[PDB]
């Protein structure tokens, strides 16, 4: 699925990302905008050979389970394909403990290169929410 922007933002904060862990809801919807342009079916597979999955691109060398990331952890305790629903819950669930495991949403190279230290707030603009 290829949510809207607003539909998004309206998704994430039904399934409690408005100001987790001190992150205002405009965050993760930048987030989702360059990790994934908003598409749940989004996968990119990185250099050392682990893939990103989803609306939030949450990699397999830590947080899922695709079969063939060797070395890898599955932290979410998921398949990755998860991931990849138009359901976003095991997405938010996950992205949970990734923004609670000390770096906040640095974890997100897109999130840091992109939407950090910019007025987020504009991601949700006029959406009802
Ligand atoms: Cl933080
Ligand atoms: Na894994
Ligand atoms: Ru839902
Ligand atoms: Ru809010
Ligand atoms: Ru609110
Ligand atoms: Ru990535
Ligand atoms: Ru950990
Ligand atoms: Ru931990
Ligand atoms: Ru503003």
């Amino acid at each position: 699925k290829v949510f809207g922007r607003c539909e998004l933002a309206a998704a994430m904060k039904r399934h409690g990302l408005d100001n987790y862990r001190g992150y205002s809801l405009g965050n993760w919807v930048c987030a989702a905008k360059f990790e994934s342009n908003f598409n749940t079916q989004a996968t990119n597979r990185n250099t050392d050979g682990s893939t990103d999955y989803g609306i939030l691109q949450i990699n397999s060398r830590w947080w899922c389970n695709d079969g063939r990331t060797p070395g890898s952890r599955n932290l979410c305790n998921i398949p990755c394909s998860a991931l990849l629903s138009s359901d976003i819950t095991a997405s938010v669930n996950c992205a949970k403990k990734i923004v609670s495991d000390g770096n906040g949403m640095n974890a997100w190279v897109a999130w840091r290169n992109r939407c950090k230290g910019t007025d987020v707030q504009a991601w949700i603009r006029g959406c009802r929410l």
